[PDB]
């Protein structure tokens, strides 16, 4: 129906947009650079539309990418995406390994409140705030880290991941408590508890090792799982998700053991998600045909269940059930790609009328800590599955809607799996030369205005701007030149020594020097304005994106020769601030913007 | 009793405190300089405790000082004050002449509401605001100007004053309307109308010329005067004052014409003011014996009536009346001088426990547009009669009390005349060597703080202050120096070339230049900070009284030799802003504050 190969290609590329520094050489995102290089643990993914590293959903997402490869990695050769999927996985797993502290792990980098309060690009966030890290041993987060490393060890043939998988499982199983998992509270609190993570990690360890001691562990955890309301059945009326992976583990155990109890659970759970329901009970459906579990990330939940339904259907022989689950699964993915009442894609940069304003700071590319400016995103977040529509299929593409336009690692994870399965069946051709280059704006530039013009002076208001975004970046050795023609000064019988440079306003905190009037050639001279720590000019807020200086260049009082109209840097200036190419900007000795006399 | 000659001396000096620029050579007030030099009409008096020129009370006050001279000028020779009084009068009369615009006059300089919103000294007001002027032909204001110039012409034997008196009277009498008199509304609105001013002006023109046409005019106005309540009597239950001079005019006519009607009015009016009253009707009196006409300026009203009572009593023969009126007059003046329930003078700088916080901006001498700082006035407003106590004799000396502690040209005007009468009778000797010099504070100076000290730099926050007050004034060519000892630099093997000056903040609107590091002698070097238009540093408000600059003097990053502890200008500095004598201030090449290295 869709080009699933293209959807997969983009859905994978999304994770490169989420990478924290240092970026691998294979990163394909021209608007990302090395960011958060002062973090206690480097690499990993930023979780969602901001810059916190949250280990629970990050590891969940990595585990799901591993599961996609485990089930369908051989099957996706036509798409050309297998290696992109493997490398993206490896990048997150390396971070999970790097979080090891022995009796504990680093489970979070970033304070959620401070990080989310600020709206700007990853590469400059250290100018705005210092980022704390958090250490603990919560069974849920450590157990999910274990599971991710366990499946990763299989699909990447990597003994180090396996060793760390085992270690993390042992720590999570020794601890049996989420009491040390505090830093994600309210963002990714442990809602279901940690027994489901122990089940999920031990199941994957069994599949990784063939060691029946892990199978025995897995099976011993099923009585500790949460019940469905006040009944004796294991909870089944929810989705496999970052908080709770027992749904997928039961499916794995049904295939691995053949046991009736796991198949019974799998069919009860999946039937509840299908339009046909389970004995009269069913997930909410929108009139447009989307299984709508909850307000937050409904597309995430439905697309993850699509992956589970595909895996389960592929593992059984019954033609009626296989069809029912396959149809359900394909219907939810197709909804996400455009088969919905609005006939629109919910995947950024894919298909018809995709969302253009995802709630994502770095894709937006602002310079002033505002969501509403720029009014269009400067970068394409290719492949991001958004939160999606409400229960009545309603949706509007609005950066302010942090529900419907949210994007996240975990939103994309199960989705990638299901796309792997669909491209495996239907083929499709990935885009060549993906991604294409973006149209860029000017990034470092002077805006200037004539503050005052006199028969003996020119007074300039100049704002040296850093609105960088391809990628956002910091430059310490920033300067700009103001060029003059002193022909009239010399003709009038005066000299350079009769021309005085003064300052009428220098913005607080922007340490600045102004050179003497300096000969270029012929009668062309200039002053250079240099910022000692130009990194303080940065797109982090309304005060900080530009440094303001008012300078005056004056002939003596009572003279009337001064002529700015032959001055190179005066050309086109008005009383209103405007970008000018004739006050060129330098990084050290190198011109990075504008024009130079005769050059 | 009191030294009335000294009281008179001071009461006249008050007017020199009120003079607008350009000041005459004979002005004796060290804390007054040429102010409001851009005014449409120069000279004249500021009205009260601010900087508006209001012509109605200005002209009324000048007419009253004229009247004092007309009655008692030959009688005050022993006080030594005659020429002081005559010159002070002439200064106001010259302004009234300079107001001429042919078919109209300038009747006000400054906007009441705009001027009064600001608290600071006269000499710096043009840095705070641009002052308007107002032209019109209001019969009351033009008529009062005519009267002042008419009596002025007699006592100063000046034909120019008389010429203008006739011109102004003709304009006022032809106009017969206050409709073009609007700019003083709410401050000096015409309450009584203009018929009393035409009566006052024509009476004085009659006395100046002996032309019967003016007497005929005067007599023709009396039926147009306001009535007492719903009777047919001319209004008598008020004071001679800036708004209504028919009381004094009727006294003058009584004496000029000998008519029974005018004597009857005078005795009715004056009786109402005496403690015995007029047939059961009487002005309110405080328990302490002060005639208390209204909340505003009760001392002003009672002392003006004292002068009228003296004049009337001196012009009649009946010994019962003479004594009643004299006793009334003397008791009111003596109350003002100290014969009251507090035994205190209500005349600034005179007698026992006089007021120390009159509501007067320029005498206060602030630098930051506040009444509470400084907590003591910087200057002595000698001779000013304050508003006075409340109806129950209560009073506290408080700058916030714009009623009890108000001072004004018209408060002093009748008062001077009554003091002339009492000194004529009792003599007294004026103070030799009056006024004595005031103790001064530092006016121009740096306050500095160590903003940051590093092992390779000194960073200074410096505020160049203008808290001038003797007089408040503006200095264009301001600079200060920061002196260092570079001995440690040379000993480490470095040179002056290796020390770099940068700016971290320079206050908006303060055009500044910083010199290169400049050799003084031996290993002593300095930088000069120069403000090109230093007049923008001025005591007009919290922002403008000092210019703030943050400058850094740095050895190379990483070096370890920098030693500010041997630097002349670093001595005594802390992290807290404080005045320092070691960053000396210059006006041009002249040192005006602080010390230099070498003695
Ligand atoms: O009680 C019903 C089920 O709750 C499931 O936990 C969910 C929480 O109830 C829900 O608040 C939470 O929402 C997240 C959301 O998933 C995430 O995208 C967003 O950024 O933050 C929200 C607040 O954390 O989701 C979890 C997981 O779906 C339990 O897992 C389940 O056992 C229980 O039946
Ligand atoms: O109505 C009674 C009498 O009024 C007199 O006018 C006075 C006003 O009523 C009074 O409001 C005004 O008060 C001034 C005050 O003199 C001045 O010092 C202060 O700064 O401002 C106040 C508001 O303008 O004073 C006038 C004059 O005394 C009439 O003159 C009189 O005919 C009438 O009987
Ligand atoms: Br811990
Ligand atoms: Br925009
Ligand atoms: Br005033
Ligand atoms: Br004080
Ligand atoms: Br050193
Ligand atoms: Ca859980
Ligand atoms: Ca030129
Ligand atoms: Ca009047
Ligand atoms: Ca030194
Ligand atoms: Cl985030
Ligand atoms: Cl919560
Ligand atoms: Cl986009
Ligand atoms: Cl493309
Ligand atoms: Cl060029
Ligand atoms: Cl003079
Ligand atoms: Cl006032
Ligand atoms: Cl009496
Ligand atoms: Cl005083
Ligand atoms: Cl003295
Ligand atoms: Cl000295």
């Amino acid at each position: 129906s869709y080009n699933y190969a293209e959807a997969l290609q983009k859905a994978i590329y999304f994770y490169e947009c989420q990478q924290a520094g240092p970026l691998p050489e294979w990163n394909r995102v021209e608007w990302r650079g090395d960011a958060t290089m002062n973090d206690e643990v480097l690499g990993g993914w930023y979780d969602a539309g901001a810059h916190v590293k949250f280990n629970l959903p990050m590891a969940y997402s990595a585990a799901m990418l591993g599961w996609a490869l485990y089930e369908y990695g051989d099957d996706i050769e036509a798409s050309g995406q297998r290696l992109h999927l493997e490398r993206n996985l490896a990048f997150a797993l390396d971070y999970l390994v790097a979080c090891d502290r022995g009796d504990s792990v680093v489970y979070q980098i970033g304070d959620g409140a401070a990080d989310h309060k600020w709206w700007g690009s990853a590469e400059v966030i250290e100018k705005e705030m210092t980022r704390p890290y958090f250490v603990g041993k919560g069974s849920a987060v450590v157990g999910q880290m274990a599971a991710a490393l366990a499946v990763g060890s299989i699909v990447l043939k990597n003994d180090t991941y396996l060793r760390y998988a085992k270690k993390y499982f042992e720590l999570a199983d020794a601890t049996r408590s989420d009491s040390t998992y505090t830093a994600a509270n309210g963002f990714y609190s442990s809602h279901s508890g940690f027994w489901d993570e122990l089940l999920w990690a031990s199941t994957w360890l069994y599949l990784a090792t063939g060691d029946r001691n892990y199978l025995d562990k897995a099976e011993s955890y099923t009585p500790k799982l949460n019940r469905q309301n006040q009944t004796t059945d294991i909870e089944y009326q929810w989705a496999h998700c970052w908080d709770d992976c027992h749904y997928g583990a039961m499916i794995l155990l049904a295939r691995a053991t053949g046991k009736e109890e796991y198949h019974k659970f799998a069919q009860m759970h999946l039937d509840w998600w299908t339009p046909q329901g389970y004995n009269g009970k069913r997930v909410a459906y929108t009139p447009g045909g989307l299984a709508h579990l909850d307000t937050w990330g409904p597309l995430r939940y439905a697309t993850t269940e699509a992956f589970l339904a595909f895996v389960y259907a592929d593992s059984i022989n019954d033609p009626a059930l296989k069809q029912k689950y396959y149809n359900f699964a394909k219907s939810q993915i197709d909804y996400a790609l455009g088969s919905n009442p609005d006939n629109r894609s919910y995947v950024v940069g894919f298909g018809n009328n995709p969302p253009q304003r995802p709630h994502h700071r770095t894709a937006h590319g602002t310079w002033l800590d505002k969501r509403d400016i720029p009014e269009k995103h400067r970068h394409v977040l290719y492949g991001a599955l958004v939160g999606g529509p409400g229960r009545d299929d309603s949706y509007e593409d609005n950066i302010e809607d942090y529900v419907k336009n949210e994007v996240a690692c975990d939103y994309n994870a199960g989705f990638v799996g299901a796309l792997c399965r669909l491209t495996a069946e239907y083929g499709g051709t990935p885009l060549a030369n993906f991604p294409p280059p973006e149209q860029r704006d000017d990034e470092f530039f002077v805006e200037a205005a004539i503050n005052q013009a006199s028969d003996h002076f020119t007074e300039i208001k100049a704002l040296l701007n850093n609105r960088s975004s391809w990628p956002a970046r910091l430059i310490k050795d920033l300067s700009y030149n103001y060029y003059m023609d002193l022909t009239e000064v010399f003709e009038a019988g005066y000299s350079v020594d009769d021309i005085k440079v003064t300052i009428g306003y220098c913005e607080s905190g922007m340490d600045v020097e102004i050179s003497p009037i300096t000969h270029l050639y012929d009668n062309i001279y200039y002053i250079k304005i240099s910022y000692i720590d130009g990194t303080n000019i940065c797109p982090i807020g309304q005060e900080q994106y530009a440094a303001e200086l008012q300078f005056r260049i004056a002939a003596p009082q009572g003279t009337k020769f001064w002529d700015p109209t032959n001055d190179f840097s005066y050309q086109g200036l008005t009383r209103e601030l405007a970008k000018t190419k004739y006050m060129p900007v330098f990084d050290g000795a190198t011109k990075i913007f504008g024009e130079v006399p005769g050059g």
